[PDB]
């Protein structure tokens, strides 16, 4: 049976292919394009026309930043079995979105454009950069409440990135566990393997090679901060997943 | 029954499938986007996670830069019917690029590298931009002479950039008929709606609204003229097929 790595935009999907990729081999990740060779981002195998075969007799990780519900996925309808469903705080994918396309902290007039736009877009629709995401709500809804809609014999796990971070080795052993990978000895190897650290280090190593690559809202605030806060607790499903997520 | 216009990348793709289009329509070009409605680009209904439905019961135009084996296509192994092949002198896919990425015809180291290195990939299989296109060569084997071994019910017409060029009516005809799209009245107004002129337009104002958009070898010449020359009179497939469509 088939498993998704599911994350929206800035959630963190990197680092976490990264360690899942490290507690596979239990050897280290040499290089950045280790990573889609691991656990495969689907969007990178479409781009130059790979597509993974629909119900493998094994376990295969594969990882999507697509909504659940994209026909191209139909494809795997009756084969995927299982669903990691990576989240994270809504407001630090936009502030992501700013560092990702240059823009220092202050140019407000830049940040504030992003922030309203994410605001009445409920997440990334409107960034050309990805494509069939949604918004964070419909992205999350779509892998998680409604993951039966496209994947009727699929059972979900959701981590949180904060929760990621506090505590990488518990959390990154339930995904193991959850996935069905193994011990818990590699799990301590694999989180080390893959730290801010390690992953900028892996990174800038291979851009050089010449391989292939890639707070909070006060400032720019008052208002800015009002349209959020306001979002953030309507009756919208952005709202309601903010608050089951405690970003609330 | 299903239908590729497949086509390297620079052999004149998006006049082709701007053409099919307005012959379709009857209605010309109204809007760049239109060209992406009328006969879809593989590979940018896959970035949205699109992905057409295999062994539609009526017939369906679609476009692709793939070489016709790459696993993606697979899905539609049984259900192809029929094959525009576009092709046009390599030589002028090569001094396409280069105008494409930027690049004024002076700054030969600029241009000789590109063209050193097309020259050593028998195409454009270095270059970032697409992906499993393959060489030339492959590329067109690919949807020709070995067409079966991908689309075993599938017939194949080829086409010359170069044969549009001289005559549009004609030849788009030949397509038209091929494809058993109608009847050669629509044709003419068809080649009028896409015209350099029109297609330069067409894609301005689209740009403008805020829309999705994108001689010979002589100069820096001696040596990579002669680096050319060379490869395009080799024992190799680039020669072959060069020899055979009339580059030679
Ligand atoms: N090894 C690691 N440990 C923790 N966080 C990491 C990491 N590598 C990358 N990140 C963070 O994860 C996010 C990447 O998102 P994705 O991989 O989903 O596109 C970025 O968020 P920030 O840029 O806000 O810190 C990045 O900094
Ligand atoms: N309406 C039209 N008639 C003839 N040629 C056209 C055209 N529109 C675009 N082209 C040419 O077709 C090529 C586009 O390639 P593709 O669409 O396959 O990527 C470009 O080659 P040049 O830039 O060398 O002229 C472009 O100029």
């Amino acid at each position: 049976m088939m498993c998704w790595i599911a994350s929206y935009p800035k959630a963190g999907g990197h680092w976490l292919r990264c360690m899942l990729t490290s507690y596979v081999t239990g050897e280290p990740v040499e290089t950045w394009p280790g990573i889609q060779a691991g656990v495969p981002h689907l969007e990178g195998l479409l781009r130059d026309g790979e597509a993974p075969s629909a119900d493998p007799d094994e376990q295969v990780l594969l990882a999507t930043h697509f909504t659940a519900d994209r026909p191209v996925l139909r494809f795997y309808r009756e084969s995927t079995a299982k669903v990691v469903c990576l989240i994270r705080n809504p407001r630090d994918a936009m502030l992501s979105l700013m560092r990702m396309k240059g823009i220092p902290p202050e140019d407000v007039e830049a940040c504030r454009k992003i922030a309203e736009t994410f605001i009445a877009d409920e997440g990334f629709s409107s960034v050309r950069i990805w494509a069939g995401e949604g918004s964070w709500p419909e992205n999350i809804r779509s892998w998680t409440d409604s993951v039966h809609e496209s994947f009727p014999n699929a059972a979900v796990l959701a981590v949180r990135y904060e929760d990621l971070r506090k505590d990488p080795e518990g959390e990154l052993w339930k995904v193991v566990d959850f996935l069905e990978l193994g011990g818990r000895d590699g799990v301590a190897d694999a989180v080390a393997n893959c730290t801010l650290e390690r992953m900028r280090e892996m990174e800038e190593r291979s851009k050089l090679l010449g391989l292939e690559t890639t707070k909070s809202l006060k400032f720019m605030g008052d208002d800015i901060e009002k349209a959020y806060a306001d979002l953030l607790h309507g009756e919208t499903d952005f709202a309601h997943y903010a608050r089951l997520y405690g970003y609330a």
